[PDB]
């Protein structure tokens, strides 16, 4: 049993460090103490921002849907690490795959942020929560969910190895919709989930039920992501540029 | 065999099955006795359409919108119920009233629709007590938007119910959910979470020695409270609805009290 475990969690953790540039490690050692991150405070500040690194908030989301593009294509790579996932059912994998990224992005970005803000562009930026805040209607709302989300989330002090376990139990979900072979799904998730019992307990064996408090933060993760979507409709509201988005 | 420190986690999940039993009058042992047939003197009357539905009462709106009431006037009792519960969680009593509330706004209905599951199986639900067995399809003619309203608790059923928990499980589980430290205007979320842990480690303990062979059924169980928002989240927003096209449709305070601002 404990063998194929630490191996599984060894293997998880490099290769997550492999497809996420930006690992929870080197963020956080930025968001505390040579070079710090350019500041984007405000409608100036991020006008200078674009010389560093059709209006402001609409350019805003567009980065952000750039660098969703981009995220999205990490994470396929790393779900292709898996042991098992690649053996499942091609529509099965793009399943969870579809009903997944959202849930990761915004699980991972949560080690990018505080509660004052969120590193951009490999964290050679850092842009403020109230900045966010204040873009005019639907944009204004758009961030602060994720916010209120990764300050809770970021109180379980888990680190990259920790996480890159998390983030594999998150994509062998067996409930999302369509489906066509559950069973694998849930046996890979299953041990998974041993593995990263056990790595919280090595890892954290001063945090009582660290992995049923981990658990319990999907619950607020996937109401995020149901209320992201739905912004999103809401939003939708150069044809090529069009097809990539 | 067990230590001193598991040895208190046991006394707790004894105290919590036994207020559960004194506070819940129909068990998921006496709906699953109901539904499975170990019966000649428990077999539910079946309502499955309009005719049987009108023999039911024997044993003034229209059919979906009495059904609805019905439904609605059965959760406050339950309500009731889960909040007597509630206070026999050790701790609880003693945490900011405010606190109290806020637990009990946002947890009861996560608990109604868990304990719900008890009582269904995929072709219906029982009603009044378990003398009633109202079949999914009935429910599911029933007219736009009512006809979608339990469909949801349904499919959460099917699937919570093949984690085969006991009484003695949903206790425990029932507790955790109460006890949510991340719920929404909480004062004084430590002394919440201290109590959380507790009953974390007493259900994670409890679901190894009754089921010793379910592999992270643990796990699998705290991964089914995402599911219970999403009904809680959806369902509200149900209510919105049927609020608006039925303006004649009345609300007891007590449960629009829940739903506001949730
Ligand atoms: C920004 C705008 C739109 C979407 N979307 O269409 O879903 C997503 C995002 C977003 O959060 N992208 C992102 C991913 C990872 C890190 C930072 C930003
Ligand atoms: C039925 C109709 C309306 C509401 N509501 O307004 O919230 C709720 C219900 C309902 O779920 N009733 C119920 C819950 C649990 C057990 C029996 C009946």
């Amino acid at each position: 049993e404990s063998a194929d475990l630490r191996a599984l969690a060894k293997h998880l953790y490099d290769s997550y460090i492999k497809s996420f540039p930006l690992t929870k490690a080197k963020a956080r050692a930025i968001l505390t103490g040579d070079k710090s991150p350019f500041v984007i405070y405000d409608m100036n500040s991020l006008m200078m921002g674009e010389d560093k690194i059709k209006e402001v908030a609409i350019r805003i989301f567009q980065g952000c849907q750039f660098r969703s593009v981009e995220a999205v294509q990490e994470i396929t790579e790393y779900a292709k690490s898996i042991p098992g996932f690649v053996n499942l059912d091609l529509n099965d994998q793009v399943t969870l795959l579809k009903y997944g990224v959202h849930e990761i992005i915004y699980t991972m970005l949560a080690s990018l942020m505080n509660k004052d803000g969120v590193l951009i562009s490999e964290g050679q930026g850092f842009m403020t929560r109230e900045f966010l805040k204040s873009l005019r209607k639907p944009f204004g709302d758009f961030m602060e969910p994720k916010f209120e989300f990764a300050v809770k989330f970021n109180a379980l002090e888990l680190d990259d190895s920790d996480l890159a376990i998390f983030i594999a139990v998150i994509i062998l979900s067996g409930d999302r919709p369509g489906l066509l072979n559950v069973k694998p799904i849930e046996d890979i998730q299953d041990n998974l989930l041993q593995a990263l019992e056990l790595q919280l307990k090595l890892n954290h064996p001063e945090s009582s039920q660290l992995f049923a408090k981990l658990l319990q933060k999907m619950t607020d993760l996937r109401q995020i992501v149901t209320e992201h979507v739905q912004l999103l409709q809401v939003i939708k509201k150069h044809p090529l540029l069009q097809e990539i988005y």
